């Protein structure tokens, strides 16, 4: 019941496959092959081809260290890699309309990820909302965001950014490219999640960016996660470039290295966050969250969310949190915090239960997760851009119930991909969870179609605003909450950090 | 009892009435699916010539021996061919336009027939002024093998075929109900357990899509044994390997006896191994996704388990009468996976007696009533009429062990306690007659009106996420609202 | 705390004692291998003329972190270099002839040193008069990196180097214990995982004979991560590539940052990439081979392995605590590949728990237990007398979901229960310190007597083919017979 | 009436009183005053006194915090304090005679309490059991456990243990002076309650203890309970010492600041057992548990239990343990055991009737005292040393009968002092608590003289061991029960 679908982008025909409800292309360039001379470089438009390019078979991800999240608790697998990686997908209802878009940049803490994510895939967002579609790549780790101003001059100005210039690049592409597929440029939809979502903050940010999306959704993130200074960053490039033997100067040396000793010389550093987006001053001018307090998104509406227990996935990696042993925690939370962890020690002890690092995850989720979001729901009211606001409260039974409702479990449900490569180990097989993906899935298309998130799954969920601050609560029984980190928003207020 | 003579659009059929009621069985709403037919959908049957007799019920699909209540109860092994493809009516007279109740009979998806003796429509044609048709659909791997790995997109809709035969019957339904006296614009499907997990998925179903207005699921839910196609393409091999049908060989395919399968899908052991499958053309999406998004907002629904649905199967496995810790977690793994520690320590705390009978609700809870409340809720949210009902009424039968077990409320909603079996399954008390009215008047007014609300019952509201009320059928008849509400928290937190 | 001065073949080293016992830390036994050293069999260091300290630790050996262990532990980042190569003796005098024990550190042949706090010595010394050493052996490529092929014929033997390393201490501790209070002719050798893995090398290696007269396997034997030699090329050819040296740059070779070697072995992926390897020189068959011909029918062998030992890899895969078959299948089948259909059948009959915490026995089993038992049957067979164990003390971390995890004994061998953040591996129950004691002083027993006997615990018999006795660590010790009699049969068909 | 005896110790004469029956003397010097210079030092011998010595009234209590869990309950006046502590009391039936000495060391959390309270009072044992009863006042708080070894280098060497140097000090002293009581040295048994006990077991791990007593009786206590490492006993002192406004290094400030400053700067730290016995690695070598495994006190013969429901007593302290809030009730257990309490939790709530809170208290009984019981008693049957096991489960009616067999109900029947102020409420005013107590009373006699608390008012007695774990339960018919606590000891060890 496959068939074929061909579409003529700017630079050449593409040869995609229908069924006659959904077609899908994989593997579609929006941006010339950075490698080489391009590589470290920002994208160029793609380079055009004759005959009919086939796009039956997803492209090449960006190389990337493994992530055990993928093998561990997914089957998922490794992903195929290759520096060759500026490749999109597109899922459509027919390329006869105009539709309205979602564009889809991936988490993964900006080292891991893909466009190509099983459970990413469009088919049910395109059937569902009558929308498009489009999942990218942008450059990983130190082939994407290696900040070399510092260590190599002017030539290399926004190479902290290159990942944010390839997520610009696409969507540039959806601009000038979307309407062959069926799509409509003036309604078009970014959301992304976890470094994906610090990718949106990102793009909010961004004067290159602007024009690109009147519409914008941030999950699990914000435009302060993984946001780095200069000096910080070019000391990250030094230690990354010893890693990988490269001097600073040495131009012969930086193109010369395997694009895998790139990626290992990023992970020789550890565990964490070493590397994100980067106020170079160019490519991002300024801080994303004092460009958001100053409003240049104040015409762009805006989705943000978290899920209720955001830092618990990182129990898995990191199992100290499990352990009720005082000081290492302090030592945890001192570097998130600095100087103020004694006094948020102390209001979060008091709260939760079991261990103290139990009780203490929440500490974790608000600062990575809630301040980022609580900040971005924050500074949209007051330059008066309708924003709305949830979380995501439906708790995976496995491995104990440790992890509730933790980090990036709740991508299934906007997806609508339960089913997509044997998800429910990872969310529990629960009836009622198809109730809950469904008002999620249906609230997104409702806010990437009107503005409005509301659908008739859903009830009344009102805009947030700085008086009331609602948020609307996926569960399985859905309700609005009025300001429930009123608590958390105070103390943070008061402790100094906030 | 005179001789009735009706016409079908296939043709003339021969049926049987007492002065009070007309019953009709074996009519053929389908061509045999056999030889080339076999494993493909449902075709119209042939037209014959003469007048057909309908006075002798038709064949059930080839079944292993379940015996499970049939091991306690009179019931005896069904005949069975794979040519079983027919429906019963029960009506006062062919003149007419009555209300239509269409039964889906249950067994897991493996077992059972619409001539089984408990669901003979006189009692609910007499009393409810209805016409009432039972069916057989397509069971096993005859029924839902998943072929489509095996021999491609051309046997396409094979997980589905015996909800196919449903929907043929359906169609048949339109067609010629009006010459039996039922109205067509008046259809409603009920089922229990299997019977209501078919239900469920007819609710999603788009071929489905107005042959019927309204619905009634007992002891079960479009959530009850669906599953994907990826997890369906696994289980066909498994049961090939039984068979010894080689994956792509069509003769051997059709070479094979029909007996086999049922060895073949069998031997793979106890469980919901079969069921109706996420395709994407019979079954589009999930059946509980489509509840969620008003599909059935339509329909008006009646959803309900019995209060010890677990218990029945302490028949097969007798560890749920015993204190044994060991045991009984093991079991609730098996089900639920990793809930099980935490959910056994709640379960363990409340109620009185033996672990296995306090565990019991949480397998209640697990199998059958997570289901049901779901489906009212996507309902109360859509506002689709819903009602809502636990049947409370115990058999004294093997010291009480059982209580409400599941599959034992079928009498008292078709008012067939005195048929042959049924009260060595629900014991012989005198009280047990006006509890079987109570559903059953119940049960006609939700067809007749599409209100349940009548005489014997106390004023029972539409279920709503706020009250959530439900109608507990026992001796005394009460609406109790939100009875799971302390239950409903704990499975979806920690 | 009073210096102590004591006088090596090779120099003079100063060490403290506080009135009980006498530490020396950080006493070289061989040259620092870097430089033209790098890649090569160790040398005894040049001597010295006047006082050197032995008052602090030696370098640890390159390695990448173990933040299994690390979170548990805390520890801050372990100062390490190519120059590793010492050991630090525990006596409670220089005046004296006591029997020795000498200890090998586990850590997958990568990671870890002497000087990490849970194989502290002293607490054996003071209580049993005994003289302890523990030692730091080159770790990862600098260690066991096949080098053979690539580099050539300077490079013979490449692959063991660190158990090179661990004889050459041995030999240090031959010639020079009796200065520090110890009899150079009363050796007991004891390691724990990779460490009871070199052991059981050890027993196997011909140049280790005569440098120990009993050994302690603890979770640990000869087959513990041992590669062939085509096995060991294919994973050194690996290194090469991800390190940036040619075949052949020997200037590269030995330029490249010892760090550098650490970062292309986490390159590899995860597992026990590099092990001893039977290059047919330092190891001229399989230890458990050489072992089942009488290679060691002197060694008497004190074996054993906890109760739960792959509870602990669970952290790092939630897979075992899961209950997805196929990442599990992955998993099962990659150790023990056929066999697992019927093995994963035969363990999902039996126990409790996730199929994975079902399964966690199987590999428990085939990386460990199976091991063992082939060690001790070797040794009854041979006649060598050998004795058996099980630990059974269970720590509560996680939920209890650890039970007796793989490393669990340590501190308790080394009554090291006080040292830092231990009660967070082991807990706070007052039971532990009888455990602890129970094991303590049995491992003390055997250096001495050279039998593990004594009054606290039940009667021990010697494991044999009849009754296979194994003593049973517990907080009530007792003796189980043949206690894996259902898992042996089913292993073998 | 009451008149004089005097008896000369070798630092000098001493007058006390006698009924014709029983001897006491109170206030009598084991060491010299621990104040000014002395303060934060082990216990020196009293400089020697001509004349004869006052001993008509009791010594003064150790700086101490006040106690309101029972002394509310029973109706106590607030205790005499003075940094001036250090005073023992003996009874004995004459100074002419050669009898057992059984010396006690009172609990009170390392904190509080007093050799002098009434309870402790050693008249009954005397005059019943022909034995010399000898309690004694050691050093509490700040002064007595506070370990300054690293805070204040080496000059404080020990000073974790001053309360455990107290009470060895008080041990010479008998053994040297105790036969000019009536007593003889080498037929001591040493007895504790609570922290007391706790002092007793750590004394069996303590060097210098040894030879001090030949028998010993730990009751509701263990050598486990408040004893603290090295560096807990330094993260406590250095919360202390910031408290205390004592900086390290400053002896000018640790030696001028109140003793009730001490007392005030310990108070602040917060509820439970701050200051405890401390493994210098001097005075404690090891571990008590560690020295009981390795033999250490194989040869001494050894006499311990718990009451039934020894956590009940904090029900008065804290209603949760009556009521049902869960999450209240799991973060008191989840402080103490950590990751272990979710299975135990559930393995308690599966046994036992009524409130969430009753079915948690003896989950706090078996982890502070039944286990700490088990672990000392399992460890002495493995050496050989002669060791027995009771269970008092004798119920107070008090409160509604809620606190049963709470924790410190036996030391009353213990001593048969129930008639002594404030001892009725605390046990109620049940007749058969007196036969309860003859026999409790009686068998700690037993034992002191003959190393067996058997005795005709109790039946046969098994000696405890691990074949057959004999446990002798008092009640109002006291029996044997095997193996009391099976059902603990595996869940405890197994999962
Ligand atoms: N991913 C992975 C899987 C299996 C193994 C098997 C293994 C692990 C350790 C040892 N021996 C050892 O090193 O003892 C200390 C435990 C590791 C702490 O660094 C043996 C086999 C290792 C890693």
């Amino acid at each position: 019941e496959l068939h074929d679908v061909i579409v003529e982008t700017r630079y050449g025909a593409v040869r995609g496959r229908s069924d006659g409800t959904v077609c899908v292309w994989k593997g579609v360039p929006f941006a010339r092959p950075p490698v080489g001379p391009l590589r470290f470089r920002p994208p160029e438009p793609p380079e055009p081809w004759s005959g009919v390019r086939d796009a039956t078979r997803f492209g090449p991800a960006s190389v990337q260290p493994e992530d055990r999240l993928i093998s561990n608790l997914t089957g998922g697998a490794t992903l195929p890699q290759d520096e060759d990686c500026l490749y999109l997908n597109i899922w459509s209802p027919s390329p006869d309309g105009r539709r309205p878009v979602m564009v889809w940049i991936h988490g993964g803490a900006y080292l891991t990820g893909a466009g190509s994510i099983p459970w990413y895939d469009g088919t049910a967002l395109a059937r569902e909302g009558d929308v498009v579609v489009v999942t990218l790549n942008y450059r990983l780790g130190a082939l994407g965001f290696l900040y070399l101003e510092d260590a190599f001059g002017p030539e290399f100005t926004g190479s902290g950014n290159l990942g944010i210039l390839d997520q610009i690049a696409a969507l540039r592409w959806v601009r000038e490219n979307i309407a062959a597929f069926g799509g409509d440029p003036d309604r078009v939809t970014i959301f992304g999640e976890a470094a994906g979502a610090g990718s949106v903050g990102v793009l909010l940010a961004a004067p290159a960016a602007r024009g690109l999306f009147h519409r914008a959704i941030l999950q699990s993130g914000s435009g302060a996660l993984g946001v780095r200074t200069a000096a910080s960053a070019a000391r990250v490039a030094a230690r990354v470039l010893q890693h990988a033997g490269v001097e600073p100067g040495d131009r012969e040396a930086l193109r010369s290295l395997p694009a895998r000793a790139w990626a290992n010389a990023v992970a020789a550093l550890g565990p964490g966050l070493p590397l994100g987006p980067v106020v170079d001053g160019t490519v991002l001018p300024e801080h994303p969250m004092a460009a958001l307090a100053r409003g240049a998104a104040r015409d762009v509406a805006v989705l943000v969310g978290v899920n209720k227990d955001e830092y618990n996935l990182f129990a898995l990696q990191d199992p100290a949190w499990l352990g009720d042993d005082e000081a290492a925690l302090r030592q945890r939370v001192e570097a998130v915090v600095g100087p103020a962890a004694g006094r948020l020690i102390e209001f979060y002890r008091s709260r939760g239960e079991g261990s103290l690092g139990r009780r203490l995850l929440p500490l974790m989720s608000y600062a990575v997760f809630v301040r980022g979001m609580l900040a971005t729901a924050d500074a949209q009211a007051r330059v008066g851009a309708p924003v709305w606001a949830y979380r995501f409260d439906f708790e995976t039974p496995v491995l104990g119930g440790v992890l509730g409702a933790c980090h990036a479990l709740e991508i299934p449900f906007v997806f609508n991909t339960l089913d997509r490569a044997g998800a429910d180990r990872f969310t529990g097989t629960a009836p009622e969870r198809y109730a809950v993906a469904q008002a999620m899935h249906r609230a997104w298309i409702a806010f990437a179609r009107e503005g409005n998130p509301q659908h008739d799954g859903l009830p009344e969920w009102p805009r947030y605003d700085l008086e009331e601050r609602a948020v609307m609560v996926f569960a399985v029984e859905p309700r609005v909450e009025r300001d429930p980190w009123r608590a958390e928003r105070e103390v943070w207020a008061a402790a100094g950090v906030g």
